[PDB]
């Protein structure tokens, strides 16, 4: 099986590396206008393979994507000095204008996995451009936020992260909604479990955890300018779910007909992920307060998309 | 890094195999009355390791349990077609009067993991004979029924069982309690999930799932004489939780001071499992109907234990 | 991807279990005339899945094999009292005469992986009956003996087995050929490695290791009546090589136009294994003595095939 | 078990990533002078772990190396485009005079795994500074070159590199020695295998593979600025071998009393790697041309090191 990655910067290359070391696919192809860059990463990654799993890793053009079951779009351009957010958006939206049709020409059955920030808008862009059914185009969304939510809650409760089933919904960013109400730990509603552990989730404890999720990427950016290792592994896990027809639930971004009363918007909800992309979308049980917050997040996103021309 | 298994029969050897396939422990010692059988199982599994994970599997005497962090008790008779697990109690209680002290003498710090049926009462028997702290003696309990419930719902919904959150409490047997009330997929109550998936779960569908879980062992025993693959993997998973001090949350059996008004009885509840056995116990809020079912189940077990003086 | 297993005895079910715990394939289908037997193994293994990887395991008919990329043939019939082993072969050959065309009817592009003993002759039978090209029908052959040879050499040299590259060729059985001459350890010719290690291999060392390989199965049989764990994982590994298009080398059995002067015989040689089955057959460097032994092994298999009518 | 990484730049961080992805160790600590860098990397990798294996990755001081079974040394400058590894020598030797004592102060029983270039000389430097037995100081050596050789052969032959047995000895650098003479696939000498597969390796083909291996780092550095993915995984593998007492055989660098007639030089040969480092060294028979080249390699390293030394 073959996976494509368009954009061979730190995010695309870290994804390719995680795919290789975890042996997710037999073939991994990197595409980037900076040909020498994609080649250099493909070569560096190929050289890791004898220490792990056999993977044909190479750099090529869109034609090399033929047969790809998933293609990761990590093709965000580098922000110029004093360019501002909205300008960057346009440039990136225009890159996608060139990338999407050329990917789908070579790999007409590919699931598209958008990584480019802001993921929700870019997922909307990719969806619109693709002309594909809504489930075929997915963005990394809140996948890392959700994992981080579980990790912090797990530390708080003194249990394994794998036992904590909690979600982050909506925008990958400031308006993300931590869903406390219907969270569970090893089958136990979170409230009953916290009590069993001598923990009352005070509003101040939850506030602590909330900020911990929201601010996570901040220290990484501050310390080295960009994050890629975390997201690389997250994308590799999503690719695995697609390629293996897993039908496991992930919080990823996708075009959504209606959510919390807002219409036609791309954002994160728990979704069943398999061979054709999203196999079905789940709408979690929310408290009135969480619903209001999701509504606000969707409104923020809808408006940001509309403003771009989408 | 060392685990012991007492009883290298179908259940004991499948456990060793799963441990090896899942790369759980560096050392697995098989202790059987029949040394040749255990040695054969050990060599057979050893020949599997080149195709999985490096593991030293070998056959020894009880003394060879020295240093084991966990010891699985899988010795004793299994139920035949017309028999319930409770009807094995007197035969297997005599066996544990021999097994338990021999394990305690060779490996006094080992967490005991009980597989022998009826697993709940045999857990009680092991706890009583061991003289160990309550949390250090754990029975597999409903870990297998929970997996069955999740797998059957997975088949029904076409969602991977990792994302199907439902469990079984009480007796590993005819009086077990399926906890429909809190069952959940992607943060949505199970029945609402199935509804939205156009796969609504009618009372007849639920009755069918229930029989599928409750009579699983009986069907398998009818078809092939014994069950062992499912429990094998479950035991390997619990062994991993102990070895890694995972603090994962599982529905396993252990001595319970009070549950649903019944005193001093071993049965399954959601518990935190780690390096010293049970680290904590949860008493979930059940539906009124489930709560009453759990009471009858605890009452059944307390009665059976009491008849032998446990 | 989908894998089928025809024959749900201990070998078939152990293979399915290894496939499931290792997450080699998304779908595993067990097919056996004894429908209740297959169903019982399929349920038992399905219940293991929530502890490891999502796999749809079920029991079905040949029709259910549609789209399977590999099908494991472990369909051997049970010996009757007084029945000769030759008479047993006859009955197994008749079984294969039914199994092979029904499998291929449902999964025309499937690689057939023969597990039934004697594996070389049954590989020959499957190949003749299939009507496929020789690379499409592979038998487990000496996969376990090769691994065993490496383990014993590794033990002798005090090195990791993964660093030992040596092969057992020919018949899976008494006429097996250990290739000492061209074996290497970490890139170094075996004799130089041992010499450097200050452990030159004497005739006595080679004889002991030879017996260690050549009687390994007998020892397991004598203790528990049949082997299945080892070959289950071995078969699972070969299935994985096929499904991932690994192009790795394995000593597996396949029809061979000419080897050591003998014509048209199935026996084990190091073969490149991937999507279509064997992608190439390697003929290792042999000493006169090794070549003489291989010729004899080939002659023995050729005579047995001919005797059976193949 | 715990592993430490000193130098949390591209190599150190990629090593941590590979360790996390392969589930090699339960605990990985990153140490750097730039604490914010190490912290950013550790948190970035920590966020990957939910999608791979439970691993506690964090950034700490030298003191925090305590209990580490192995410490990877990846601190120091890397080569700029068009720069040789030997040109890093004076600068990185100065780095190691600070690094090495500090590591052994916190973790006296750790096997040292040297990545910093030029690896062979740096391995020699670490050995001299350490006071440890020669086997406890191991350089990644030609482990990467060997992998490159196998990978390029894999692409040529269409065979998984696991099944291509070829290696590189000597300097991790321009004088390295590709050992064509004993390369094998499935027990068949490489050239005979290739011929029988319908793809004979001509002299021109072999020369291209040589350039492919020998100059791989210069190309990658021209194209993206640094190499790190290849060595990251190779270091994770070597760390796994140490932690697990694997006794796997790898072409790694270590102090060598005599090789090809040259005395007291650190360079790569096939060695057994386990707990406590190098368990033994093999001196394979080489073609006359390979042995002369290995000799040259040893002489070059010894002379380059002589400057202190
Ligand atoms: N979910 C569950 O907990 C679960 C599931 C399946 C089976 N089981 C149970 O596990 C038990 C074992 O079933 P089995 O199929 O493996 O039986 P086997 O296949 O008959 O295994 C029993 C082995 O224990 C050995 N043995 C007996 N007494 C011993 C002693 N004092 N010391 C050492 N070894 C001893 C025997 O020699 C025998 O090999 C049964 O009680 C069965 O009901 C439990
Ligand atoms: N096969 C190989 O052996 C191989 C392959 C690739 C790179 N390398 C080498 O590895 C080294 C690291 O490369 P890099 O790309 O990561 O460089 P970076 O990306 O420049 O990494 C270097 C880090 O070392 C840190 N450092 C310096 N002195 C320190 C000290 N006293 N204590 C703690 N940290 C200190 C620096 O702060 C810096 O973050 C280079 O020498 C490079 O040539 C070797």
């Amino acid at each position: 099986m073959k996976v494509g990655i368009v954009g061979s910067g730190m995010v695309g290359s870290a994804t390719a590396y995680a795919l290789a070391l975890l042996g997710v696919a037999r073939e991994v192809v990197l595409v980037d206008l900076d040909r020498k860059l994609a080649q250099a990463h493909a070569e560096d990654i190929l050289h890791a393979t004898p220490f792990a799993h056999p993977v044909w890793v190479w750099a090529g053009s869109y034609g090399d994507l033929e047969g790809a079951r998933a293609v990761v779009l990590a093709a965000g351009v580098a922000q110029r000095p004093g360019e501002t957010r909205l300008q960057l958006l346009d440039r990136n939206a225009q890159v996608f204008a060139q990338v999407v049709p050329r990917v789908l020409e070579a790999a007409p059955e590919a699931v598209l996995l958008v990584a480019t920030n802001p993921v929700d808008v870019m997922t909307q862009v990719a969806y619109a451009l693709s002309g594909l059914p809504p489930g075929r185009v997915v963005g990394s969304g809140t996948i890392l936020d959700t994992a981080r939510f579980r990790a912090l809650l797990a530390e708080y409760l003194r249990v394994a992260p794998q036992s904590v089933h909690a979600y982050v919904l909506g925008e990958h960013g400031d308006s993300e909604v931590l869903v406390w109400s219907s969270a569970q730990v090893g089958g136990v509603p979170l409230l009953e479990f916290a009590e069993a552990r001598g923990r009352a989730l005070s509003p101040e404890d939850r506030a602590r955890i909330d900020e911990g999720v929201r601010r996570a990427a901040y220290r990484i950016i501050e310390g080295k300018g960009a994050t890629y290792y975390g997201i690389g592994a997250g994308l590799a896990r999503l690719v695995r779910a697609i390629l293996t027809d897993e039908k496991g639930v992930y919080t990823v971004s996708a075009f959504t007909p209606e959510v919390a009363g807002v219409l036609e918007v791309s954002l994160s909800l728990p979704r069943i992920l398999g061979a054709g992309g999203v196999a079905g979308t789940v709408y979690p049980s929310l408290s009135p307060e969480e619903r209001a917050a999701l509504r606000r997040s969707a409104e923020i996103l809808k408006e940001a998309a509309f403003a771009l021309g989408f």
